[PDB]
């Protein structure tokens, strides 16, 4: 195979976000070699005297253009001196699977072709995630460095005539002009290593008994036409024995059928209506790249992803992985509710509040202080790997149900009566007013500096809510010293209740007021019923503050979750 | 899992020969003790200290009792301290494949569950073959230890509770009672290691333009319902590109479709009929083990097994394996035609004539003195593994077609034109009277050893045959030193023609007589003729000197090849 140094011209907009670089597919196809440069800056962070004995795991969620970008990573990494590429069969390879492979075969980093929860039709979105040696997301330093190379790039080394059959399992060698050691491409099965990893984490026999034994827990699983389909089929059906009727929407389609892979009460309507039938005890849908999960109960019941980590923590020892390693620490993103906190507060385990993104959880994990973490964006995980994991979280819920023997509804009613209830809703104001929320979200910072307000008696609706705290958010990583940026306000008090007033930082075209609300109830009666209605006191104080409707301008709902 | 010991009673008939233990299915089935007993002695030949750090490859052919016999192997090997078992997917692993996997990963040996060539049903046949560290079939020194132990087995260690899921890929780990290190079961892909091996031997790229480009060679390969089916679909149909409709009967059926998977024009009648119509350019029939093959050309042109090895040898530097590592030696069995001699003699490289039996090819391949070996019983192999390979032979044939850009007919036609034709045929006498055939060989032997016979002139038309050499074949193996006596009665004639008699019934039940006739013709007008017409005078001479009709009561042979 030939090697040719193709001169190119840099791009401005090639910068990664909270997780990887994502753009509209047109920006990939119409732009004269956009992916070739972003790929070349990635391999450039790996020093020349280190590439010949290095292995890059390249994966993918099956999305449109995945096939062409994989061909580019092979031809570009080949001409740049990378010794081996471990691609999954057909390119299909989950984000928790890529995190898992990297840690297993000691790979110096990994590239994932996925825009996650972003839609994927031929007119939708496509993206490039870059995981580092430790297995998880490259933290800001490495990503912005990729950005810093994307601006001053002048050329890129490529082997234009290197065509590889990604469908066939096996090792293949390629010899390129003057380089003693041959370029190797090792195509691995997609599910294998990942299933062998989950095998030593849960009791696969105790689960086998729960899904196809003495009564059969009727589960309904929606893979949402994304990469986790083959996994539910080979793992939950073919291995653990769940009936084929359980695995719905499990064939990876480029278009994802049309729907958006983000699993939630709006973007995932199909499964909730069929869960309202009452014949299913448990139900679960997944993200596009399979690292997010949504838990549902009998009759369409819903477990908030902020509550889901709280239950898989009070019952954490139902999972063998934790009986052998121990619970070194709990964590949650600042926007996720305070339910995990109530469980962490009742035991000798430390708790950590991190910025939204899986990239900074890893630092707590590597330094041995975090074991269970997750966020409101349907993303529960643990330190078994360094990425989020949708199927680990589903199988963590089946381990709890099988040991406890109760329904999903009763586990949480008991959990709410045992600690109290933390209400939550992601009720946003997506792209809305061009001049209102400027001064409004700069009005509270200063105004509260008066010594007479620490003690407010009430006369609205019912039940007194005593005063205590109130402030803002920033983050200093305890392991390497990284810092964060101002962005989201949060009004708190005695027990624990809050509105994360989110001003956008990267919002150029407009500001999304992505709202995260939290209400902590103590009593038996006011906890078990109503969702965005028992939240009223929090959205009473939060709606009265700035005279918002006549001082900013927005009273029409947008996208509730 | 609990390890328990069962006191057992031994069996005097459990004796492993060249191809392991071949008994009928209804002797392992309900005879409480038979399968467990034999496996126990197999893993007893490996020292108690050499077991924890050791692996054994296990596989079968996909028919009756194979799956049941693999659950038995894991339960006994585990209680006996074997570290790792590498089992193919579903238990399906072809014989050439097991030799490849044992030598690749360097296992201590391997257990092959295949019945050689007899059918595999409820009342049919079932066998246990044990290969050793170099990937070859165990020899006398080791089969006797196995038999000496199996007839004195008092106690046997088993894990009754060990349940292995054979269909799911990946490493399953089992912890046993009272043991600090765990037992490992690793399920491997059936084709993979074996395909990656062929990928280095042949040129898969030159074979892609050959089977699926514009100038496309239409083939037709019948897997005969045996284990070689999965390998033909993945290598020939998936990776090389041949249309899926070319690989026919490629699904290992539980019964094999009633008939024996053996390369014989009648056994492979479907293949012969579909190739007579005119359309197909290359055809092939197989066996339920993966060790033999029946090559056919346009319109039904038959390629003789003996000529096959002389065509591959004269065009051997076409297969990259040979261009890169050289040809250390050629070898054929004694009954095989002298067609390989005309090639090895002109292209001056050491030729080795050995007794019927792969075991003799292996020795020369372990002492690095043998590269390509051929055998009249539909076989052709090399030092790529340490067993016979039916698909390697097909792959070496397609390689020669792509390189020479001629039809099967013309490559044999112009070979006969440049080296001459060794008309060959093999008459078999099936159920013969055990003593009347033995006294037939002895009087023939006394007829050969007196001073006068080494110059006798025989005739049946125009050509006279002058006896040059006459001997009962003795082999002194240059590796084991061991001498193999008897072996066969050779009447070598002065013109290169030979008549060979072998009695294969000298150990149990009724005897079979195999009469091999080989005749050399060098003028181009006579090489175009029919073999049974051409060999007619030499056959009258064979039945005359033998007085076969007289001693066996047989006026015609059972099978003519
Ligand atoms: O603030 P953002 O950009 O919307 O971030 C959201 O999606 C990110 C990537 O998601 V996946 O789409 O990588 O599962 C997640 O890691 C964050 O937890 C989630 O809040
Ligand atoms: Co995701």
């Amino acid at each position: 195979v030939k090697i040719v140094t193709v001169k190119t011209k840099a791009y401005p907009d090639q910068k990664p976000g909270t997780s990887g670089l994502r753009k509209r597919v047109k920006v990939f196809q119409s732009s004269t070699n956009y992916a070739e440069n972003f790929i070349q800056s990635i391999i450039s962070t790996v020093e020349p005297a280190q590439r010949q004995e290095a292995t890059l795991v390249v994966g993918g969620d099956g999305r449109f253009y995945m096939k062409e970008a994989i061909q580019l990573i092979v031809r570009i990494a080949a001409a740049n001196g990378i010794g081996r590429l471990v691609i999954g069969q057909n390119g299909i390879l989950s984000t928790p699977a890529v995190s898992c492979i990297i840690r297993k075969i000691k790979a110096i980093g990994g590239i994932i072709l996925t825009a996650s929860h972003n839609p994927g039709g031929p007119n939708g979105d496509f993206g490039i995630k870059f995981n580092i040696s430790n297995g998880g997301p490259a933290p800001e330093a490495i990503t912005d460095k990729i950005f810093q190379i994307s601006k001053t790039i002048e050329e890129y080394a490529i082997c234009p005539d290197l065509k590889v059959d990604l469908g066939v399992l096996g090792k293949q060698q390629f010899d390129l002009e003057n380089k003693f050691k041959p370029f190797t491409v090792e195509i691995v099965d997609s599910v294998e290593a990942y299933a062998t990893m989950l095998r030593n984490i849960f009791d696969f026999n105790a689960l086998k008994e729960l899904l196809s034994g003495p009564n059969r827990l009727k589960i309904r699983i929606d893979a949402m036409h994304g990469v986790v389909g083959p996994y539910v089929k080979k793992i939950l059906c073919e291995e653990l024995g769940a009936p084929a009727n359980s695995a719905v929407n499990c064939v990876p389609l480029e278009d994802f059928g049309g729907h958006h892979p983000d699993p939630n009460l709006t973007y995932a309507a199909d499964l909730v209506e069929t869960m309202k039938s009452g014949e299913h005890d448990f139900g679960a849908a997944f993200d596009g790249d399979g690292d997010r999960n949504m838990i549902l109960g009998k009759h369409g019941f819903f477990v908030n992803p902020s509550d889901s980590v709280a239950v898989i923590a009070a019952n954490i020892f139902s999972i063998p992985y934790f009986q052998q390693t121990g619970v070194r620490g709990f964590a949650r993103s600042m926007p996720t509710s305070g339910a995990l906190d109530r469980v962490a507060n009742a035991t000798k385990i430390a708790l950590y509040e991190t910025p939204t993104g899986w990239k900074f959880f890893g630092n707590l994990m590597d330094a041995s202080k975090l074991s269970l973490c997750g966020e409101e964006s349907f993303g529960t995980g643990s330190d078994h790997i360094r990425e989020k994991d949708g199927l680990w979280a589903v199988l963590a819920w089946l381990s709890i149900l099988a040991t406890r023997k109760q329904s999903v509804e009763d586990i949480l009613k008991d959990h709410w009566h045992k600690f109290g209830r933390n209400f939550f809703t992601r009720y946003d104001y997506e792209e809305v007013e061009a001049e209102g929320a400027t001064k409004m979200m700069k009005d509270l910072e200063a105004l509260m500096f008066d010594r007479s307000f620490v003690g407010k008696q009430f006369s609205a609706n019912d039940k007194v809510y005593t005063v205590e705290k109130a402030d803002n958010f920033e983050y200093h990583d305890p392991v390497d010293g990284s810092v964060s940026k101002n962005q989201g306000l949060r009004l708190i008090f005695a027990d624990g209740s809050r509105i994360i007033f989110r001003l956008s930082g990267t919002g150029s075209a407009g500001a999304t007021i992505r709202l995260y609300i939290d209400s902590y109830e103590k009593d038996n009666a006011k906890i078990n019923q109503d969702p965005q209605v028992m939240l009223a006191p929090l959205i009473s104080i939060a709606l009265k503050v700035s005279q918002l409707q006549e001082r900013t301008g927005r009273t029409a709902p947008t996208v509730i979750t």
